[PDB]
């Protein structure tokens, strides 16, 4: 009943605004076929990922969850071509599509693509530079923890997003037994009592059915 | 049952994340004992604004429909010393009402309030710097003129947005008779149309129940 109704919504704003991408279509064929979870952003949400991007000037972003690649794609072709994005993926069989559609999309000189636990990863940055724009949506589990490490190689104005924090409803339930409500929550309460930074959440509706988001600016110290 | 769940979530996630605001608070009492239409953005949207407030590094904003300020106030507490927002109020009661929110939320000196019809002002404003940021919400009829208006007075990196644009459902009619509704589908298809415009859109639920909102960056 409702969904029909955000669907319908949501392919009249997509149709009359967002232009056809023949690659952006290819990059979705080939997730479907490599069979994997259809977790991809709508194409409204995809775009947003890019606004934000030139809103922060990014420079340097990085992506916790490659999946296929499709917000990857959405971002990187923002990026100058002296920028560059970190994106992390744990699942062989993903990093293996995720790697042909980033060069797919011409994107894969920007884009590095780090195949492993993402909080290896994230341990063997050093020294790195901070980040301008930190796209979250991996392992709920183990949001508290990237939103740490998202903290660790954040400056100020640096923007953090962190995707699917509603999980229909249940992120409300305070004694869930789901341990991807549990992490949402503890990285939602840590977010909230974290000072440097200056939050708030969006829910949303649409083709992707009922969701939303995190966003959170980095102050500075 | 749905509004319920969104409510509940939108309870939680604001009680988590943003700080209480007794100053907020009044503002919004204020606006319920005036008797204005209940349309103020729920606190989320309006941490929301004041976030593209920093991420533009906005010096000058331009709001479309102040009614009672508290979308004013959420970004205007966000500018810098240099800071103006130009707000545009047509009904003399809500533009009263908004005065002295302004005044008691301590940012009327950060804002200009100009009373009367917002087309009119538009016409008024003659060779003004452009704005950083342009927010809509107003009269959804004119949305089509605010639009091309919003595009004068832009810089590449510009942000418009434009709220309430679902008008529960109805924005997808080819054939209704409403001119807000009709009034939004110009203003999408227009801003759709403009190469000079890269836009999205998204809906969403909350206390506020089931809308959506539009943004634009303006490029060079």
């Amino acid at each position: 009943h409702m969904q029909q109704q955000w669907s319908a919504v949501d392919n009249y704003l997509i149709k009359a605004l967002i232009p056809g991408d023949p690659v952006l279509d290819r990059v979705l064929e080939n997730n479907h076929r490599a069979g994997l979870p259809a977790h991809d952003v709508a194409a409204n949400q995809g775009q947003f990922l890019a606004l934000l991007v030139r809103l922060t000037q990014a420079k340097r972003i990085l992506e916790i969850g490659t999946l296929g690649g499709y917000s990857t794609i959405w971002m990187a072709r923002e990026l100058p071509a002296d920028g560059q994005l970190l994106t992390l993926e744990a699942d062989a069989h993903h990093a293996q599509v995720a790697r042909e559609n980033l060069q797919l999309a011409g994107v894969d000189q920007r884009v590095t693509l780090r195949e492993g636990p993402a909080l290896q990863s994230l341990e063997s940055l050093g020294e790195c530079p901070a980040f301008d724009l930190i796209f979250i949506d991996a392992d709920k589990p183990n949001n508290p923890h990237y939103l740490r490490w998202a903290l660790r190689y954040s400056r100020p104005g640096t923007l953090i997003i962190g995707d699917n924090v509603v999980r229909d409803g249940e992120v409300v339930n305070p004694q869930s037994a789901d341990e991807r409500v549990q992490g949402v929550r503890q990285f939602i309460e840590m977010m909230g009592a974290e000072p440097r930074l200056t939050a708030t959440a969006l829910q949303t509706v649409g083709t992707k059915g009922w969701d939303g988001f995190t966003l959170a600016w980095v102050n500075a110290a």
